[PDB]
This record gives structure tokens, sequence and C-alpha cells, in this order.
């Protein structure tokens, strides 16, 4: 793993040391605190606040209830078709891996060493040059392979 981040401050907002061709792995590991309702991870088209830089990839555990996975794009400050994964292995106060793998098509996410789900691209991710990381969560490395 290369570019190696640790223990950032969330939020957290990083320029992506390279472009992400297919094969790319960020690797996230962390950890939910006990008081948390949702966190994101976020593949940005740079880092604008106002007007709100477009999110390729919004990649969303919320934990309220049984909780879930919500996955969209930010395009122009307007959210699109949202993809819900409802197989959720995130849980407050339980650690975390979250590889994401970027295809040509498509993005594939691994959780805790097993496949957990795909989102096909909308915005080419060659326009993604920044990760983001917000809400309620406790990160202490991010890894990259290209
Ligand atoms: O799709 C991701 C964004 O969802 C926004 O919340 C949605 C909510 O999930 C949906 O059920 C509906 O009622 O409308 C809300 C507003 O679009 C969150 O505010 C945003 O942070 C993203 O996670």
């Amino acid at each position: 793993l290369q570019n190696i981040i640790y223990n950032p401050v969330i939020p957290f907002v990083g320029t992506i040391p390279d472009q992400l061709d297919p094969g790319t792995l960020i690797v996230i590991r962390g950890h939910v605190p006990s008081d948390a309702d949702r966190f994101q991870v976020d593949l940005q088209n740079g880092s604008s606040v106002k007007p709100r830089a477009d999110v390729a990839f919004h990649f969303n555990p919320r934990f309220k209830r049984a909780g879930c996975i919500v996955c969209n794009t930010l395009i122009n400050e307007k959210w699109g078709r949202e993809e819900i994964t409802y197989d959720t292995p995130f849980k407050r106060e339980k650690s975390f891996e979250i590889v994401i793998m970027v295809l040509k098509d498509k993005f594939q996410v691994a959780v805790n060493g097993k496949h957990t789900l795909l989102y096909g691209h909308r915005i080419g991710p060659e326009k993604i040059d920044t990760l983001g990381i917000y809400g309620k969560v406790n990160i202490h490395s991010i890894g990259f392979s290209f």
C-alpha cells in the first residue's frame, strides 16, 4: 500500500495521489463509534464547498434500526437515484476495513474480507481526484494501491 494516511482528523478532505485507473484500491480501516448514526466515504471531483464538489461515488453507511448502506452520486448539487444495500456488515462499536476497487465500468466494494456491493460509474472515474470522509467515524488508516 502506497501514500498511507494515518489517523486523519474527520472531516478528512485529501487529494488522491494518482488517477483511479482500473484495478486501483482505496483501503480504509476504522471503527464506528457507539453514538454513530452515519458516516460517508465520498469520491469527489475537487474539494469545492460552494458550489459543492460533485461526488462521483457516495458510500454512506447508516445505523438507524437494522441499518443499511446508501450509495449515490452528487452532480450539480443534486442527488440521483439511491442504491441501497441492506445486508450491512457495519455495526456501532465494531471495527471495519473497506476496500474500494475501481474497475472500468463500476466500483467493486468489499467490507471485512467479504464482497458487499457494486456501483456502476455515473461520472467517469477519471474525474475523481479527491477523497472525503465525513460524519461519525474513527479512521485509523487510508491506503492506496495503483
Ligand atoms: O442519497 C444520499 C443522500 O441522502 C440524503 O438523504 C435523503 C434520504 O436518504 C432519502 O431517504 C430522502 O428522503 O431524501 C433525503 C434528501 O435527499 C442525505 O441528506 C445526504 O447526505 C446523502 O446521504
